[PDB]
């Protein structure tokens, strides 16, 4: 069938200000329900929900992707892939009943882009006008990576989103956050300590740690290391391979450029398969509640 076309639609009447306060919904929560996970907090799992609702996207036929938001269906939602992000959705469920005029896409990305400044990250533009779509919409299982895999199976299934190298080994870095969790996709483990703040601990760790190729309980392999951190097969690849290598020290040596770059990568993750037309809205960059001295 025809690729479509998805052309963002501006939420009737809508503006800056309606989704900064979507936003500040969004934050006053994340720090109010800080018991989740061991105390970690939603940070981590609302950027999860905001990256697989967006990871879907196939270039070749702009099916999948974030316009839609159609992880709200039981298909994609029950994507063995998603294990988890259950959590992350009903974080949100309140934030849409308060803002019903949300769409969900615009929902699930934002929840993303709230939750890396809010863990202290750069900041990320945001375009709103993505629109749901049918249930028949939603993407098919499979469309999410593989974790037991290496840097070509990465170079390789990154290029179906669009992405570069500099763009892969950027994204990556979002491991800074949270942790894997046995019962949800058969790893067990953090990458850093300070797993609810948004920072380059996640290069500097692959770096300078002592990993060791161990095998966990689920029986999956995984690098780990005496500190108690974890990388994923995949993760390693990123200094196995030279290229990939050359950007992961480039990020551990500087925190602004890695910044730069991931919020670069992060908005057009979240964009893929979107049309703005050209009198669409500039995209918008939300104060923090610090900011805002709230
Ligand atoms: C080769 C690519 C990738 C693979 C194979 C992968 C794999 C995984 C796995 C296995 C988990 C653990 C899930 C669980 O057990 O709860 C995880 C967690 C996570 N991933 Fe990735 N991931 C990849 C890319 C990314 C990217 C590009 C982002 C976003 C920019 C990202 C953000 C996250 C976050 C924030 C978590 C923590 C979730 C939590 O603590 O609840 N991942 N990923
Ligand atoms: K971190």
């Amino acid at each position: 069938t025809t690729p479509l076309v998805h052309v963002a639609s501006v939420e009737k009447g809508r503006s800056y200000e309606d989704f900064q306060k979507v936003y500040n919904a969004i934050a006053l929560k994340l720090r109010e329900d800080d018991e989740y996970d061991n105390y970690i907090g939603y940070g981590p799992v609302l950027v999860r929900l905001a990256w697989h609702t967006s990871g879907t996207w196939d270039k070749h036929d702009n099916t999948g992707g974030s316009y839609g938001g159609t992880y709200r269906f039981k298909k994609e939602f029950n994507d063995p892939s998603n294990a988890g992000l259950q959590n992350g959705f009903k974080f949100l469920e309140p934030i849409h009943k308060e803002f019903p005029w949300i769409s969900s896409g615009d929902l699930f990305s934002l929840g993303g882009v709230t939750a890396v400044q809010e863990m202290q990250g750069p900041k990320i533009p945001w375009r709103c006008g993505r629109v749901d779509t049918p249930e028949d919409t939603t993407p098919d299982n499979g469309r999410l990576p593989d974790a037991d895999k290496d840097a070509d199976y990465v170079r390789t299934f990154f290029q179906r989103l669009n992405m570069n190298d500099r763009e892969v080994v950027a994204l990556m870095g979002a491991h800074t956050l949270g942790k894997t969790h046995l019962k949800n996709s058969g790893y067990e483990g953090p990458w850093t300590a300070n797993n609810n703040v948004f920072d380059n601990s996640f290069y500097l760790n692959l770096l300078n740690e002592d990993w060791k190729l161990e095998k966990n309980d689920a029986n999956n392999e995984q690098w780990d290391s005496k500190s108690g951190y974890l990388q994923l097969p995949t993760d390693y690849s990123l200094i196995q391979d030279p290229k990939y290598l050359s950007i992961v020290k480039e990020y551990a040596n500087d925190q602004d450029k890695f910044f730069k770059d991931f919020s670069k990568a992060f908005e057009k993750l979240l964009e893929n398969g979107i049309t703005f037309p050209k009198d669409a809205p500039s995209p918008f960059i939300f104060k923090t509640l610090e900011e805002q001295g709230l």
